[PDB]
């Protein structure tokens, strides 16, 4: 079977009593993980250390606070207090969890499924071939030697709006924006950086992304993670916002890919 869960946030416990619910079993199901593993739950080390013991049994793609982490551990960003990363940055294996993580894709594809997966989604300005070749580039600088200068780079809010000229920091930046951090479009499909709100709280002429028709969308059902506040409602037909917000006491919850039902997990809180 095929199980797709959204932002784990640290909530090992959570994760854990949701697998055991659908008595998932490495080797006849696979799991697939919207990112944002790491941060404000208090789990994070246990999370990291499950994941990557899932081996070919998990598809996980990178989310923000992913990267966060990583540049924390980089001594790129400073850490905060409020994300309870300490436990997992002093762990004696934080060098393998943390080179595993930075090795780990940006976007998952199945096509026998028409299924794809990003933690924010697909920009509308984006077909296929398009988020392959940006997923496979800054893969390739995350999983380089020198990944502490591209997560320097990444930081920034511009440029918004995608070209197949841009070229450089600006391409580096808006890739990861698009991927990471997505929530809202203008009707041209550029990316808002600063609204995080409801679709039904933001201000016009903000639509989510997923309401700007796109070539990836037209073709492919989307999973995706990341937007707490969309509580992972109202979204069209073949598209699945699986983040209910389980670190901010929502719930976590779990999608059965081939009968397309849901199981949820409280948040323990
Ligand atoms: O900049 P981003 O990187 O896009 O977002 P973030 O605030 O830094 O964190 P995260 O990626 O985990 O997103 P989240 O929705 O959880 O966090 C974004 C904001 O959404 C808020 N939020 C979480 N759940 C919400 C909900 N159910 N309803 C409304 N707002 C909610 C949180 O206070 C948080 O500040
Ligand atoms: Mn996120
Ligand atoms: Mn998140």
């Amino acid at each position: 079977a095929t199980y797709l869960i959204g932002d784990v946030h640290g909530c090992y416990d959570e994760l854990i009593a949701l697998l055991h619910k659908v008595e998932f079993t490495p080797g006849k199901d696979t799991l697939w993980l919207t990112g944002d593993l790491v941060a404000r739950g208090p789990g994070s080390l246990d999370v990291l250390r499950y994941v990557k013991s899932l081996g070919d049994s998990v598809r996980l793609v990178l989310g923000n606070h992913d990267l966060h982490l990583l540049a924390v551990f980089a001594g790129i960003s400073r850490n905060k207090p409020k994300d309870r990363l300490t436990p997992l940055l002093e762990a004696p294996d934080a060098d393998e969890l943390l080179n595993w993580l930075r090795r780990q894709p940006l976007l998952q594809i199945d096509e026998e499924k028409k299924l794809v997966m990003a933690h924010a989604g697909i920009t509308p300005q984006w077909d296929l071939q398009t988020a392959k070749e940006c997923a496979r580039d800054v893969e390739a600088v995350l999983s380089s030697d020198s990944y502490p200068f591209f997560l320097d780079a990444m930081y920034g809010d511009m440029p918004n709006n995608w070209s197949p000229e841009l070229r450089g920091l600006g391409r580096l930046r808006f890739i990861t924006n698009a991927f990471t951090r997505m929530r809202f479009c203008f009707p041209n499909g550029q990316l808002d950086m600063y609204s995080k709100e409801s679709p039904e709280e933001a201000p016009a002429p903000l639509k989510p992304w997923f309401a700007i028709p796109g070539p990836v969308a037209e073709e492919y059902s989307i999973a995706f993670g990341h937007w707490a506040s969309l509580e992972g409602k109202g979204t069209p037909e073949g598209i699945y916002a699986l983040d209910t917000g389980c670190c901010w006491g929502g719930t976590l919850t779990c999608l059965r890919w081939e009968d397309k039902q849901y199981f949820v997990q409280p948040s323990n809180r």
